[PDB]
């Protein structure tokens, strides 16, 4: 088909996509992996995750928009702590762009944002999902202070996801930062490189933690390797989840499996994106929309390397069957600051719309 605007595109049904994506770009991410861009990501996954085989469909309808169709229900649930921000900048695309589901809006915009991350994965977009269905219950989130038993079972239920799908899924976490998790700080970055999709944050959990980025004494955080702030320029954080997912018998060698492996990670998350971005769906029955998923930003190509006052020496291993790689590390005696802009510069407020979440 040719789209209004003179793109050919594999079916007519993707045409609408395509202002879509350009409207996002511009409106809420400006190209960047940025702030709008991290919420969004988070809220792809918060959105499809929330459905469960053994409680059946009356729990919730996965990858349905049932976020942004039911804003006061599940963004207010404890787990779901400042999805609301995403849901509120979804909103009016919803009610603009309104030949696209709720659904398929999620998803998408999930897609467009990680485009913007170097070295992520150009994901599969399916087209389709219905326009209408029920608030999820509780319980559905997976939770930082969770163990590795009940993340496992959580995926295992909602979608059959294997132990290595679910720390492939974690590879989201090399872009991605918390506002809640501790009270006192915003945007405590999970890698040092929460602009790049790459493999720092599977490098970097598993260093020796040397402080905390805000307080001690937080649910679901433990200690940081990098904890370091100053200004806007939060120190690294944490989570028990990660950390318990690096150690476990079960995941050890699946999460050391990523570092320094780019492409791997990368291939990995697209896979697992693909079957946890069509939950609630049946597969053969969305359209491929893939083709108009805007083209990401490449990687450097550079290997994983020891941050500033870290080295192997501060390495806690768990894979007894896999050699850990040989890495540089950055020259310098002390931390650096993990820049709070994609620019390194001192201001870079994300656009934020008001609404019901
Ligand atoms: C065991 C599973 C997981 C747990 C326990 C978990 C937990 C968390 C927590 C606690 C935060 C910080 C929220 C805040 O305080 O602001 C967070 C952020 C984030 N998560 Fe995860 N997460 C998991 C899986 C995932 C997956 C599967 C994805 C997507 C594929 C994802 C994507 C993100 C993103 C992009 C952010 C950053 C949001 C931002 O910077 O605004 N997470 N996660
Ligand atoms: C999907 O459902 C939503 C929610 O009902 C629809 O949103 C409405 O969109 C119209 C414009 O078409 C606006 O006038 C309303 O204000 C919106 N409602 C709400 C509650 O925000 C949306 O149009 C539907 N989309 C599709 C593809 O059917
Ligand atoms: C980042 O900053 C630290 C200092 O805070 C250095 O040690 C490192 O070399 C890099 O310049
Ligand atoms: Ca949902
Ligand atoms: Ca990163």
């Amino acid at each position: 088909a040719v789209c209004p605007d003179g793109t050919r595109v594999s079916h007519a049904a993707c045409c609408a996509f395509i202002p879509l994506a350009q409207d996002l770009q511009e409106t809420i991410f400006q190209n960047e992996c940025g702030e709008d861009a991290h919420e969004v990501i988070r809220l792809t996954f918060h959105d499809a995750i929330a459905i469960s085989r053994s409680q059946g469909p009356k729990a919730g309808g996965g990858a349905d928009g049932s976020m942004l169709l039911f804003p006061t229900v599940e963004p207010n649930f404890s787990a779901n702590n400042g999805i609301d921000d995403s849901v509120n900048n979804l909103i009016p695309f919803m009610q603009k762009h309104n030949t696209i589901s709720a659904a398929d809006l999620v998803q998408f915009a999930g897609a467009v944002a990680l485009s913007n991350c170097p070295g992520a994965p150009r994901l599969e977009f399916l087209a389709g999902r219905p326009n209408k269905t029920i608030a999820a219950v509780d319980g559905l989130i997976p939770e930082p202070q969770d163990s590795v038993t009940k993340i496992l079972q959580r995926f295992e239920d909602a979608g059959g996801f294997t132990p290595f799908e679910v720390v492939s899924l974690l590879a989201s976490h090399s872009v991605a930062r918390a506002d809640k998790v501790d009270q006192t700080i915003d945007a405590a970055p999970f890698d040092s490189t929460p602009f790049t999709f790459d493999t720092q944050v599977f490098l970097e959990v598993l260093l020796k933690g040397v402080g905390f980025p805000g307080s001690a004494n937080n649910t679901g955080e433990v200690a940081s390797p990098l904890p370091l702030g100053s200004g806007s320029d939060t120190g690294e954080m944490r989570l028990q989840s990660d950390f318990a997912l690096a150690h476990d018998p079960r995941t050890a060698c699946i999460w050391q499996g990523f570092v320094n492996e780019q492409a791997f990670m990368a291939a990995s998350f697209r896979a697992a994106m693909s079957k946890l971005a069509v939950l609630g769906h049946n597969r053969n029955s969305l359209i491929d929309c893939s083709d108009v998923v805007p083209v990401p930003k490449p990687a450097t190509g550079q290997p994983a390397m020891f941050p500033a006052s870290t080295g192997p020496q501060d390495l806690e291993l768990s894979c007894p069957s896999e050699r850990f790689p040989t890495l540089t590390t950055q020259p310098g005696a002390s931390q650096s600051l993990i820049a709070h802009c994609p620019d390194g510069s001192m201001s870079c407020p994300g656009v934020q719309f008001n609404g019901p979440a």
